[PDB]
RNA sequence: AUAACUCAAUUUGUAAAAAAGUUUUAGAGCUAGAAAUAGCAAGUUAAAAUAAGGCUAGUCCGUUAUCAACUUGAAAAAGUG
DNA sequence: CAATCTCATTTTTTACAAATTGAGTTAT
DNA sequence: AAATGAGATTG
């Protein structure tokens, strides 16, 4: 009757226990239902649910975005087709039917099977002429001729079914031609502005150096190489860096102690350079257009390869280039193969599994394997040299369709097209006319905060329509409503003001919100002086003076700045102390200054008849961020500021949006005062009070008129939560888990509910250190190459985070020496349990730090601090990082700091969890007291791991999770039994541990040591343990130690797999070759895979039981079956519709309707002996069993898998290895049958007695691998790798046992399948 | 424990785009020889599909979340030891 | 039939909002 | 980025 409830949630499990007073887990017997022997079961009341990890809706996201391209690409196609399907008509009947049947085998084409004229003879010179559809591009550009109108269509669809992408705003008119001069004019201008110094043009070739196809770091070097005197650092070099679409940094030339770094194609370049030119004087003007105007030349070179003076087809004159080279060598290199390695020309060019040229172009091989196949080849060779010269080059035998295009961008196809337009247009009139059409489907792109073009019907979109008609790339402006669309894209996700939830929150750069944060800021601002007796509060005028000289003049007010600029020149003080802020104001004005700098007009920003303009302009800025629509919601004030004002406005973007709303601000009113929130924060008298003050203060009517205007279900309310969607799945889990112990308690409510919650890229590791090293200019990589998959070494990746330096001694490491070296703990590891990289750091040896009971000391804090900070800018290491390992300048770890950390370790902070525990304090506590205050019947009780983690370790009730899944399940006991003795100790300690609403090292000592109460000796205290004021009973360990072990050592624990339907993909995507199987799923309702091929390997969403008849033999004659069907997902909606059909139709005749069982995934079955299996599938099977080992073999491995008092316990009973190996061999020969297996462990266990025994059991916990549930899987014990054994029939699932779980397992449902 | 602000890191969710990959077909293979089979010539490109499909027919929707059994329900979820 | 081997779509860009963690300032 | 449900091939 008297009860508590111990929960561990995870992401793949929760674990579940009931204890009473004593701490016993109860036993009761359970109804068992259905048509077997068992009318009732004995239970004990612990254990665990199992299930797999819920999913982010990321691949789905990624997937319906896909779809939705694929549709509109073929809405391409098909506009252009419409454009030119009647003048089509009269010159080739059916050429737009022979398109769209290409793919139908010879058998099914209803026209001639040769596409484009539909005659071998005119189809066969068409390829000979043009060889790559970029042959026909180029012509098609280039000359002058009219053209068919076939081959026209074909040079238009494949630009705008391969468009380019759209990362470039505006256009771009390609010009090779002038690089030379360019170049020349850039060395021109920088020798006019430096005149005791000039560069020489020295006939260098910067065309070749420039255009060739390197890295533009690459490039760089050999620029100035041929440079005498100057370097790749120098103000020349950093130029030539920006002009080749870099981002280099000018400060180190101009003596700037600001950052001035410029990148071209970034959007913020015109602004940053103005602040550069205002720093070192606009006569560097002209250096930097030079740079821009040699910048617009060779912007492409990388695409281009060709001079834009033969050509208006830079790009398929770059492809055509490709195929003749591609021609040329491949002449070459089969020439050279016959003579001097003939014996090997077969392997090359024709087997097509071996990475040849072959493999190459009718394998799977790619560009990169085939190099790396071929790389030995042509450098045994002679006569290859420049061959050698292209594969490093990656130029060696390039196809034209390549993973490398993707840098296209769609101004160069939009060139081409225009192009064939301007020739054909002449001959076709209607080319002419829809001119303007072709190009816009090629060029419209449905703006990303319109969103899906749905009509009711999406409900992921939010589009607004100015009219009602189709939507085309023509009338998109008309018919779409973009500022409605483009509001609704921020609207739909911003926050309202929780305090006015009907009020829209404001911008983040609102010029009132930053008001509001300065003056909030300033009003707890106090200052002293020598003459005055106590601090005061900054009064209303003195604020006002402080804003008007200080914020509205500076970017940034430090405090240096108050004290010197304000007190000391207005007030006159040679001293004063400041409180209330630190350094500097956090606070700031930064939209006044943007502004200010733009409209240039200090009166318009002061003036008050101004505010609603300004507040206006800003949430312009802010709310769009297309630069188009901005300058058409400003028009209306474009009569307030010049043209040139208006232009930079335009350019002026924000983002971010605050905690509150404009009328909370200064909307709301005091009734008494008549003033506003900002009006008490610009002068409040004497008190200065805070936003927090006064929006609690029940003299004012703030309170009152907020709290008038405040205004679901389980599922909605977990799934709003933020956190991970895997560990959500588990706290959903375990609300239905309370909820039926609850049920089976006869619903009577817990005493206590504890509950614990527990806590992989290497690219990204990759693309760190590259930025980071490049931004440090650092040759590491050059020096070390490394491959992602390397850096997942945590060694190694420091190394590298660390420039290959010693974090506390400014000395080099060596790759060779890691071994050597130690990982050391930023913040020790007593006081924060943190493994992530921000709390690591690679140092020769831990020694160095310092003392090792703090913050690395002084001492290495003044040596190393400049080269921490170069790691901080390059982003290596993280702020958190830096600002812990320079604590020790501002004190290191103060004692209460300390002590906060270790309460930090056993009291849970995190928000998740806080969560869990609200929801269930809400389900279980819904009563309220006489004085209408919740009555708290049930506490709620959250712990971190890590006390019942110590409990294990101290009592040694030692833990292995391979052997079974019964730890999650003793997790929830031991919870349940510790958080109950706590706060039956420690009543005080409820404030901490339960839900609801000098010392530094006493509470260090205390949370430290707060666990003894459950020990004899601590290194003395009673055998009985109660709790003082009350002298209840707590602990006893005369008892109660003994009673935890017969918990974890029972038998019988309720691990149950939860059962479910699989959903997702069909199919694996994969598209097979054609195949004479069943097996192959069709791509298209006519497609039969026997001649085109398909998907393979469908998905069971679940299984069903069909008893029923099927023909047999020549004569059709029924014979009675019981068999399971697998319903695929794609079937699923089809089987669920009308069942009957659905088997009728596969072949099944007198279906049993009324025994159709539906059996999805890991549905349980039990066989001879106890033996169970879970369904996996229509066809295979899974383990079913669960091992239970001793305790006393349990706590041994642990014990010797990893103080003379244990060791010695190894030693005396290393007889339990060979006990243990049968222990698993009955259960083997008994539950797993693998017969085979279990003899290569047996025969691989008798070889490795000699061994020692830490190493022997370090092994033997392998090998429970073979007796664990679910699905089987390989493993080795010692250097034997056992093979998987899986149980790929379910023909004795049909006559075993069905068991149908409750989620607890405590109820079953028991069906013997012995129905025919 | 809450609230606003500062700096930073992370996580979730959404939209718009790009390049490959795959699969069938089209790129008249040629000499020999009855036949397999040999010898050589070739290869780089294109079309089309890219969850089967659905009705609401949109340039929309189709892989997340949620699911023991029985009784009740569209469903959520409730009722049953 | 088992045993045994084999295989599984990939990558890139832009724009945006909300939590959450954790070092700070001020407050209820 | 496994791993785990199948496919084909073998014994
Ligand atoms: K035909
Ligand atoms: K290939
Ligand atoms: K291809
Ligand atoms: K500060
Ligand atoms: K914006
Ligand atoms: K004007
Ligand atoms: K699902
Ligand atoms: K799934
Ligand atoms: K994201
Ligand atoms: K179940
Ligand atoms: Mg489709
Ligand atoms: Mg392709």
């Amino acid at each position: 009757k008297k009860y508590s409830i111990g929960l561990a949630i995870g992401t793949n499990s929760v674990g579940w226990a009931v204890i009473t007073d004593e701490y016993k887990v109860p036993s009761k017997k359970f109804k068992v239902l259905g048509n077997t022997d068992r009318h009732s079961i004995k239970k004990n009341l612990i254990g665990a649910l199992l299930f797999d990890s819920g999913e982010t809706a990321e691949a789905t996201r990624l997937k319906r975005t896909a779809r939705r391209r694929y549709t509109r690409r073929k809405n391409r196609i098909c506009y252009l087709q419409e454009i030119f399907s009647n003048e089509m008509a009269k010159v080739d009947d059916s050429f737009f039917h022979r398109l769209e049947e290409s793919f139908l085998v010879e058998e099914d084409k209803k026209h001639e099977r040769h596409p484009i004229f539909g005659n071998i003879v005119d189809e066969v010179a068409y390829h000979e002429k043009y060889p790559t559809i970029y042959h026909l591009r180029k012509k098609l550009v280039d000359s002058t001729d009219k053209a068919d109108l076939r081959l026209i269509y074909l040079a238009l669809a494949h630009m705008i079914k391969f468009r380019g992408h759209f990362l470039i705003e505006g256009d771009l008119n390609p010009d090779n031609s002038d690089v030379d001069k360019l170049f020349i004019q850039l060395v021109q201008t920088y020798n006019q502005l430096f005149e005791e110094n000039p560069i020489n043009a020295s006939g260098v070739d910067a065309k070749a150096i420039l255009s060739a196809r390197l890295s533009k770091s690459r490039r760089l070097e050999n620029l100035i190489a041929q440079l005498p005197g100057e370097k790749k650092n120098g103000l020349f070099g950093n130029l030539i860096a920006l002009s080749l679409g870099l981002t280099p940094n000018f400060k180190s030339n101009f003596d700037l102690a600001e950052d001035a770094k410029l990148q071209l194609s970034k959007d913020t370049y015109d602004d940053d350079l103005d602040n550069l030119l205002a720093q070192i004087g606009d006569q560097y003007a002209d250096l930097f257009l030079a740079a821009k105007n040699l910048s617009d030349a060779i912007l492409l070179s990388d695409i281009l390869r060709v001079n834009t003076e033969i050509t208006k087809a830079p790009l398929s004159a770059s492809m055509i280039k490709r195929y003749d080279e591609h021609h040329q060598d491949l002449t070459l290199l089969k020439a050279l193969v016959r003579q001097q390695l003939p014996e090997k020309y077969k392997e090359i060019f024709f087997d097509q599994s071996k990475n040849g040229y072959a493999g190459y172009i009718d394998g799977g091989a790619s560009q990169e394997e085939f190099y790396k196949f071929i790389k030995p080849i042509l450098e045994k060779m002679d006569g290859t040299e420049e061959l050698l010269v292209k594969l490093n080059r990656e130029d060696l035998l390039r196809k034209q369709r390549t993973f490398d295009n993707g840098s296209i961008p769609h101004q160069i196809h939009l060139g081409e097209l225009h192009a064939i337009l301007r020739r054909q247009e002449d001959f076709y009139p209607f080319l002419k006319d829809n001119r303007e059409k072709i190009e816009k489907i090629l060029t419209f792109r449905i703006p990303y905060y319109v969103g899906p073009l749905a009509r009711g019907n999406s409900r992921f979109a939010w589009m607004t329509r100015k009219s009602e008609e189709t939507i085309t790339p023509w009338n998109f402006e008309e018919v779409v409503d973009k500022g409605a669309s483009a509001q609704s894209f921020i609207e739909r996700m911003t926050n309202f003001d929780k305090n006015l939830p009907n009020e829209k929150v404001l911008p983040k750069h609102s010029l009132l919100y930053e008001y509001f944060t300065v003056y909030n800021e300033l009003t707890k601002v106090k200052y002293v002086t020598e003459g005055m007796r106590k601090p005061a509060f900054l009064s209303g005028e003195q604020k006002k003076a402080i804003v008007d000289l200080l914020f509205k003049t500076n970017r940034k007010v430090t405090v240096k700045q108050l004290k010197e600029d304000y007190f000391k020149k207005i007030e006159c003080f040679d001293s004063v102390e400041i409180s209330g802020v630190e350094d500097r104001f956090n606070a700031s004005l930064g939209t006044y200054h943007d502004l200010l700098k733009i409209i240039k007009d200090k009166d318009f920003l002061d003036n008050e008849e101004n505010e609603d303009i300004l507040e206006d302009i800003v949430l312009t800025l802010t709310l769009f961020e297309d630069r188009e629509m901005i300058e058409e919601r400003l028009k209306t004030y474009a009569h307030l500021f010049d043209d040139k004002v208006m232009k930079q406005l335009k350019r002026r973007r924000y983002t971010g949006w605050g905690r509150l709303s404009r009328k909370l601000i200064n909307g709301i009113r005091d009734k008494q005062s008549g003033k506003t929130i900002l009006d008490f924060l610009k002068s409040d008298g004497f008190a200065n009070r805070n936003f927090m003050q006064l929006i609690h203060d029940d003299s004012l009517t703030f309170k009152e008129d907020i709290q008038k205007a405040q205004v679901d279900s389980l599922h909605e309310h977990i799934a709003n939560l933020a956190g991970s969607p895997a560990i959500k799945k588990g706290i959903l889990q375990t609300v239905k888990v309370v909820d039926e112990l609850v049920k089976v308690m006869g619903r009577h409510k817990p005493e206590n509910i504890v509950i614990e919650m527990a806590r992989k890229n290497s690219r990204e590791r990759m693309k760190r250190i590259e930025e980071g090293i490049k931004e440090l200019g650092s040759q590491i990589l050059k020096e070390h190459p490394v491959e992602n998959t390397q850096l997942q070494n945590e060694k190694l990746y420091l190394y590298y985070l660390q420039n290959g330096r010693d974090m506390y001694v400014d000395q080099e490491l060596d790759i060779n020496r890691l071994s050597d070296y130690d990982v050391d703990a930023i913040v020790p590891q007593s006081f924060l349990k943190d493994d992530s990289i921000d709390n690591k750091v690679l140092t020769r040896s831990d020694k160095n730090r310092g003392k090792s009971d703090n913050v690395p000391s002084e001492e290495v804090v003044k040596k190393m601090k400049n080269y921490w900070r170069q790691l901080l800018n390059a982003k290596l290491i993280t702020q958190r990082k830096f600002d812990n390992l320079t604590k020790a300048e501002r004190g290191g770890l103060s004692e209460l700091d300390k002590a906060g950390f270790i309460k930090r370790q056993l009291v849970e902070t995190r928000q998740i969890t806080k969560h869990v525990a609200q929801i269930l304090d809400s389900r279980m506590n819904t009563k309220y007291d006489e004085n209408d205050k919740l009555i708290r019947e049930v506490k709620v009780i959250t712990l971190k791991s890590k006390l019942v983690s110590d409990f294990r370790k101290d009592f040694q009730f030692y833990k292995v999770r391979e052997i079974n899944n019964y730890h999650h399940a003793h997790d929830a006991y031991l919870n349940a039994v510790v958080g109950t003795a706590l706060i039956k100790k420690y009543p005080k300690l409820e404030s901490e541990f339960v839900y609801g609403d000098g010392k530094a090292t006493a509470k260090y000592f205390f949370y430290s040591n707060i666990m003894n109460f459950f020990k004899t000796e601590i290194t003395k205290r009673p055998l009985i343990e109660t709790n003082g004021e009350t002298g209840e009973i707590v602990w006893d360990k005369g008892r109660d130690f003994a009673t935890v072990r017969k918990v974890l050592s029972m038998p019988q624990v309720n691990i149950v797999k939860k059962t479910e339907v699989q959903t997702g993909g069909f199919s694996k995507e994969s598209i097979l070759p054609k195949r004479n199987s069943d097996k192959l799923i069709a791509r298209k309702k006519d497609w039969d895979p026997k001649k085109y091929g398909g998907f393979e390997s469908p998905t069971v969403a679940y299984s069903v039981l069909v008893v029923a008849k099927v023909e047999k033999g020549k004569s059709k004659k029924l014979k009675s079956v019981k068999e399971l069907l697998g319903i695929t997902i794609m079937e699923r909606s089809s089987f669920e519709k009308n069942p009957i059909d659905f088997l009728e139709a596969k072949g099944y005749k007198e279906v049993k309707k009324d025994l159709i069982i539906k059996l999805p995934k890991y549905s349980l079955f039990e066989l001879e002996n106890g033996r169970k299996r879970m369904l996996a599938s229509a066809g295979e099977l899974q383990k079913g069993n669960e091992l239970a080992l001793p305790s006393k073999y349990v706590n041994f491995l642990y014990l010797a898998s990893h103080n003379e008092q244990k060791q010695l316990f190894v030693e005396q009973h290393k007889h339990y290895l060979d006990e243990i190996i049968e222990q698993i061999s009955e259960f083997s020969k008994r539950v797993i049958l693998a017969d085979a297996n279990l003899d290569k462990v047996l025969s691989a266990y008798n070889k490795h007695r000699d061994k020692p025994i830490r190493e022997q059991a370090e092994n033997i916990i392998h090998l429970f691998t073979l007796t664990n549930l679910g699905a089987p899987a390989a493993f080795k014990y010692f250097d034997t790798t056992i093979d998987r054994k899986q149980y790929r029939s379910t023909k004795e699932v049909l006559d075993a046992t069905l068991i149908h779980q409750s989620i607890t397992g405590l109820y079953e449902t028991r069906i013997d399948l012995s129905q025919l």
